[PDB]
């Protein structure tokens, strides 16, 4: 029969298949490197420079924009009960997509209380390196079956961003920074994503497990890695650059 | 500017620019023949043959099985505050897509209480002018703009079914004739669209508004009236080739 079903705790490694844990384990050091990065260590104590805050919110928002999107085009692949895990993945996503519904506008207020207008998120006049993910995203959601590119974002990206968006909030610093009468609207993209998000990379985690079932071929897992780790590997492409930005923009300052 | 705001009330159509008011007298007619049709007034009295029963529901389930696909589709074409009307049409689509979350399954429900099964329903053994619709529906969402591909589905098959349901509903006869027991579960669908859905049509109707503006040129408004008087046009087809077998079904059995 090959069929998942969950036992355990929702949240934990354990509670899902072999399989799944070595999946885990093989995208741990992709994902380490993004949700420990230098550049939220130094967002979480107020560091950045202008530049590259402006960079990493420009850069930022196409994922941001399009996320509800992604969502949509793989929720257009499913066919009502043709295979397990197959409405439980039109269910969530049919949620899930009403969940993003002011996420952009928030990312735009975010922007904002760094002097970023909504012209130049438009703009996009930031460094390929920045683009990438969104390509890849695009890609991924257009082209591949569902569960790879659930796999590449609602698990991926949803799940870094839950990790990386608790770091910049976990001592305080960045959001006292803000004076008060700006700080709720400024922080509220971060509160949303760093709080509330916790079940949300699970959720999509079964369905993904739910899909594949017990047994799924090696090759099948292979997908699922590569499209985990490219999804990371272009998030640390994106922090890498931001990164090489900020030493030249503080070296600068310090030899002025 | 030629920019859209709506004063009056959403329902009324005296709201809305005078080309919209044109619109809607233009396809008053091929609306009419759907909403009106003998065949919901005989469902509504609980006249149907079984077999024809059985084919409205099979032939109907893929629109319904397929409707949040189509919103999907559209959501997918959208970009954020790049044109007026369509962030309105983002968010609602957005909000939309989760209220659809368990329709299907009522449809699956009412189905079911009259001996039509999951797997008849996937069968589709019906015939092809019941089919017609879903084909045009996928082939809009797919290839036409959004604004075209939601007057198709969200104004004028929304539309449609809240009117010709509350017809189904009007006089008690079709839910009286379902055991107690089994009623609530049977009739879900029909009170959902019956009852709840009123202002829905209308805020398609607000949006595609906001899109094309004061002054559309003419080819836009042709291109929202043929399709939607498609859509209409194709229900109109499944009603008759429904009726053509209802009065075959009858008469065999008053000559027998
Ligand atoms: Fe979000
Ligand atoms: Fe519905």
């Amino acid at each position: 029969i090959d069929t998942f079903s969950r036992t355990g705790p929702l949240m934990e490694a354990a509670s899902y298949p072999a399989w799944t844990q070595q999946l885990i384990q093989d995208c741990s050091e992709s994902k380490r490197r993004v949700v420990e990065h230098e550049l939220y260590q130094r967002m979480r104590d107020n560091k950045l420079s202008a530049k590259v805050m402006r960079q990493y919110l420009i850069g930022g928002w196409p994922v941001v924009e399009q996320f509800a999107l992604y969502m949509a085009q793989n929720l257009t692949k499913t066919r009502f009960a043709r295979h397990p895990g197959e409405d439980m993945a039109r269910r969530w996503l049919m949620r899930n997509i009403r969940v993003e519904l002011n996420h952009a506008d928030y990312w735009v207020h975010w922007s904002r209380a760094h002097g970023v207008t909504l012209e130049d998120l438009q703009a996009q006049q930031v460094p390929p390196e920045l683009h990438a993910l969104s390509h890849w995203c695009w890609h991924t959601s257009s082209a591949d079956s569902l569960i790879v590119a659930i796999a590449a974002t609602n698990y991926a990206i949803e799940g870094a961003t839950g990790e990386w968006s608790a770091l910049v909030c976990s001592n305080g610093i960045y959001a006292a920074a803000f004076p008060e009468e700006d700080r709720k609207r400024a922080m509220k993209w971060l509160k949303m994503h760093a709080q509330y998000d916790d079940a949300h990379p699970w959720e999509a985690l079964e369905i993904i497990v739910t899909l594949a079932g017990l047994n799924p071929t090696k090759a099948l897992q292979a997908e699922l890695r590569q499209a985990i780790c490219k999804s990371y590997d272009y998030m640390y492409l994106f922090l890498e650059r931001c990164m090489q930005q900020e030493k030249t923009a503080v070296t600068r300052e310090r030899l002025a």
